[PDB]
RNA sequence: AGGGUAUAGCUCAGGGGUAGAGCAUUUGACUAGAUCAAGAGGUCCCUGGUUCAAAUCCAGGUGCCCUCUCCA
């Protein structure tokens, strides 16, 4: 719709595309077909997905008690708007708000101001814009003024400069509450607020200090993840890849805070997260270190690591090139950069492996969409580890996996692969909302989402 | 079969041989700054290798980073 495609290199953009164009998906489908599809992709991919979805914290509140609360900050926020609030019949603890966007007819200002392509992603989600977001803004800026904000989807702006010829994106209005002085004088790492946002080309619900205790923003997928995994109150789970602690937190309410969750991560402030936010959230279950995934198999003779075999459930949120991540409009990656993830992604899921109990359930998930961190990841686990056994998922929301791997159907229908290209960008307005099915809603929910993965393992 | 990165206070270009920009800061004019000028600035992370010569290329070491909604 509003956006162009997302800014590839073109050695990355041809690497992308020797993915989607295999042998395989060119038998089946042709590539007239295929090409579109792809290129479906890398236009969807520079826009937000069409919902808001926000877990409940089930520990300290139910979904009833906080939906109304949230419709009651919706009430606040959009000033006596009606946007609905509707509940996952699959997801049971996860609410969605549909997103009403774009607005082509916003009036830019002459006050400007620029912020990080990740502040703009943010906003763009329903966020405002925070002082530590911002990396440019008119000279004659005063806390009061009506700006609009753009985003450096480049990130080629220099901090702190007065005028910019690089690439902008329009996000939107918003009145400021500092001056460029107060910005850029001196080096005050100031927090707070920045811009509030009045007149997004989306407007979404801003999740920055509300029910804090009772909400955790996650996408979709992300939420499905926990579900699928299926842990048991009692049982010893781990993730390796925690941080902040979504999927993590998400295990252990859904074993009612009663068992052993062990979440695992190689940089610090980001373990210090997860504890603050188990913390905040009210679980107790909830054990975390700063270690080497990598190296969490016990070798030697004497916490991490752990005895191989211990553990009930397994969780490889593995990290990964993002390129699922919505909205993206640009990425200045290198190729050796994007290609880099699946041999840490391997040794992760051997550690993994090791550290499974027989009958046990590994899930092995990822936001990206390309073929070597996904199926191909698949096979490469159901040759090595024999032991291993693909199974069937529940719920089963997004689309099958993609073929190119040398899946089976079989196999491939036993995959969660989530594609932004399977539906049309939505234009939502008041109007549409008004004359809208349910059905059609839900459906919009689980398919138009951010690029994402899912691989359900047991063992023998 | 993991990768990227380290250069001025901040944000970052550059590049085998005299250290570069924007912003911040400093000073001087014009009416505190939507003006004009002027200069103050860095063992280019550590170590070793290649080389006449490494801030630049290579290897090892270390710190930071590779999202999975919102103080960026
Ligand atoms: C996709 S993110 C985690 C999202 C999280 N699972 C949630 O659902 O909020 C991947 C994480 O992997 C951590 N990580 C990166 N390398 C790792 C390694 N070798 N071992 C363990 N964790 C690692 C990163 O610090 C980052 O927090």
């Amino acid at each position: 719709s509003i956006f162009p495609k997302i800014s590839l290199r073109p050695e990355v953009e041809n690497y992308l595309k020797e993915g989607f164009m295999n042998k395989e998906i060119v038998t089946a489908l042709g590539k007239q077909e295929a090409e579109r599809k792809f290129e479906t992709l890398l236009k969807h991919l520079s826009h937000p997905p069409s919902f808001t979805t926000v877990r409940v914290n089930t520990h300290l509140a139910s979904v009833q008690h906080v939906k109304n609360l949230l419709l009651d900050e919706l009430q606040k926020q959009f000033n006596g708007l009606s946007v609905p609030i509707l509940q996952h019949p699959d997801l049971q603890d996860v609410l969605l708000i549909p997103v009403i966007g774009p607005r082509k007819n916003i009036k830019k200002q002459q006050c400007e101001a620029i912020v990080g392509a990740q502040c703009g992603n943010a906003v763009l989600r329903g966020a405002h814009v925070y002082a530590p977001g911002i990396v440019s803004a008119s000279q004659f800026m005063k806390a009061g003024d009506v700006i609009s904000v753009y985003s450096d989807i480049k990130g080629k702006c220099k901090k702190g400069a007065k005028e910019f010829d690089g690439t902008k994106v329009f996000l939107g209005n918003g009145i400021s509450e500092l001056s460029r002085k107060e910005i850029f004088s001196g080096l005050p790492e100031l927090k707070g607020m920045g811009i509030r946002m009045t007149e997004p080309v989306y407007l979404s619900p801003s999740f920055d200090s509300v029910l804090p205790r009772y909400l955790f923003l996650q996408n979709l997928p992300s939420a499905l993840v926990s579900h699928v995994l299926n842990p048991q109150p009692g049982e010893k789970i781990l993730d390796l890849c925690a941080a902040p602690g979504g999927k993590t937190t998400h295990i252990a309410a859904l074993m009612h805070d009663q068992g052993e969750v062990i979440a695992l991560d190689k940089i610090f402030n980001k373990v210090e997260k997860i504890k603050q936010n188990a913390l905040l959230l009210g679980l107790n279950s909830i054990r975390a270190f700063c270690f080497d995934g990598t190296k969490a198999v016990k070798l030697d003779m004497v916490e991490p690591p752990f005895l191989p075999e211990s553990f009930d459930r397994i969780l490889l949120d593995a990290p990964c090139s993002g390129m699922g991540q919505r909205p993206n409009m640009a990425c200045t990656w290198s190729v050796k950069e994007v290609a880099s993830y699946q041999p840490l992604q391997r040794k992760l899921f051997t550690a993994a492996v090791q550290l499974l109990k027989p009958e046990g359930v590994l899930v092995y998930s990822t936001c990206t969409i390309t073929l070597a961190e996904n199926e191909e990841q698949v096979a490469w686990a159901l040759t090595k580890f024999p032991c291993l056994q693909l199974q069937p998922q529940e719920p089963q929301i997004g689309g099958e996996g993609m073929r190119g791997a040398g899946l089976s159907c079989e196999q491939l229908k036993q995959l969660q692969r989530f594609d932004p290209s399977a539906v049309p960008l939505p234009d939502t307005d008041m109007d549409s909302l008004r004359e809208a099915r349910r059905e059609d809603m839900l459906r919009l929910a689980n398919k138009d989402s951010i690029g994402f993965f899912i691989a359900k393992f047991v063992k023998c």
